[PDB]
């Protein structure tokens, strides 16, 4: 079938520029279960030119992995191979032969955005200042892959990590699609991506497109304004059909700016073509940061 | 689309038969997450006629959850509700109204079958009577099952549960369907079940027939007598596409008659058609079984 096409692909194809000696890397401890399989912590050597060892994330498969899984990090590797941002995270190297199959990542010191903004405190103290700065951040790695008509489907505090300095490196990218060719991506089956992320088009009609990824911005918005907070809190999963289709959002979380709260109602307007484009929102973002100072 | 249509009219349609009081249920400790939510312990005030309280256990969504993971909970209820025997797990009620949409099923009191195994000894002791035991109840089961034309799809030591008098119970039905108009299920995305479970022609061909069934149901008996050895130990599961069309399976293991392993190799044919159905399989098991007196 199509993945018994991919996986002889990519073990057949070596590509060189890509393909790392297992015998250079050695594997630590799990930094997480992400969206496909376990990501560990990892060291290599002579990677990419570089002297000498360099700490990077391991992304493999789990035993008990499914096929849905093995898709996934087929299609991270295949989408990160071509991007190149620096609010994208960096995709290494594989290894692919005699062994699992492993992508070698960029690390971030820092780990996940939810968990960064869960041990902080509003003013680790962070202050406005920082989270509009955040939100900018990843608004312009998004601008960058809507130009290229990838989309990432998956946006949320938790696939965004926190590098040194601080700085965004969207990650994830196991669900990401390419709608270079019609514009948006439809799933005729369910989405592996959670139900409290996804743009209304999405969860009803399976409709992806750069615009329903504005959704999910907005709600990465919400996440990252109240620092790591649930979305839609107390409120079970199913009932978001309802919810959302009778016209009821997230409401102003209490740290908030009214400006702040009325980009995210833009991102979640019910017809895609009246959300912002990320352009427009890094424009927004831009003017708040000067308007605070 | 097809769950907004599934979800509106479970909520909706208030079968009496299955609606249980919200208030009459308390919900304990969690007990594991299984293929689409997690378990809890619960009790239940007045459950289907019985005096006082009954210890159930109550599947529930968590707030993350997926469309697909919704979806396999309402399948679940779905084919719960229709089927009954002494070795499958138990449907009691649902709640879908004014809260998280819970199922209520039978509790077992030691488990998942791959945690009792790996907390026993072969001779807590178990003979090898003992298994086969186990191995033919949960056959039993499968029979009725494939009879009245349902496929199971995730048949493994991880979905059996074992109840009050070591009495086995499968269970997790989240990715269960009904063949009985064409004899299979197809799935045209990429499946959600372990790799190492799956048979040859489901991994490659996305086909599932009571005969895919048969070929995990050799992998779970290769799990029983290894009182819950991991499938293809040191093997990572994107190999199993070349090992399993090369003609490939699993050894003999330590602990393992000539004729119990011949019935896994017999579950393991490529060819479907030419595996046991379970009433065969039953038959082996119980020949087995006397033999050893
Ligand atoms: N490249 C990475 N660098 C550091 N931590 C990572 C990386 N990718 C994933 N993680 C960690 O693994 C978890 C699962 O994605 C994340 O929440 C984060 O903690
Ligand atoms: N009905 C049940 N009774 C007892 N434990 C259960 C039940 N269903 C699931 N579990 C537990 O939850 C885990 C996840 O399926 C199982 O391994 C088992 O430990």
């Amino acid at each position: 079938g199509p993945l018994s096409l991919s996986v002889d692909a990519f073990k057949i194809l070596e590509d060189p520029k890509w393909e790392f000696p297992r015998k250079n890397l050695v594997l630590g401890k799990t930094l997480g279960e992400g969206e496909f399989g376990k990501v560990v912590k990892a060291t290599a050597f002579h990677l990419k030119g570089r002297a000498g060892y360099t700490t990077v994330a391991v992304k493999m498969l789990k035993e008990n992995a499914s096929p849905s899984e093995l898709r996934d990090l087929l299609s991270e590797f295949n989408v990160l191979k071509q991007v190149n941002h620096p609010h994208v995270i960096k995709l290494y190297g594989a290894c692919s032969q005699d062994g699992p199959l492993l992508l070698i990542v960029e690390y971030a010191k820092y780990g996940s955005l939810r968990g960064f903004l869960r041990e902080s405190r509003k003013v680790r103290a962070l202050t406005m200042g920082d989270l509009i700065s955040f939100a900018w951040q990843i608004s312009q790695g998004m601008q960058y892959l809507a130009e290229m008509k990838l989309v990432h489907r998956d946006l949320a505090a938790r696939n965004i990590l926190v590098a040194e300095g601080r700085k965004m490196k969207i990650s994830d990218f196991g669900l990401s699609r390419d709608v270079y060719e019609e514009d948006s991506y439809v799933k005729r089956s369910q989405g592996r991506i959670p139900v409290k992320w996804m743009a209304i088009e999405s969860l009803f009609d399976h409709i992806y497109t750069t615009q329903s990824d504005v959704w999910s911005f907005g709600v990465l918005l919400w996440e990252i304004v109240t620092l790591g907070g649930n979305p839609y809190p107390g409120i079970p999963p199913e009932r978001l059909f309802n919810l959302l289709k009778t016209g009821h959002r997230m409401e102003r979380p209490d740290n908030c700016s009214e400006e702040m709260y009325r980009l995210m109602l833009q991102c979640w307007k019910q017809e895609p073509d009246k959300r912002p484009v990320f352009a427009d929102i890094s424009k927004d973002l831009e003017k708040m940061m000067v308007k605070r100072r």
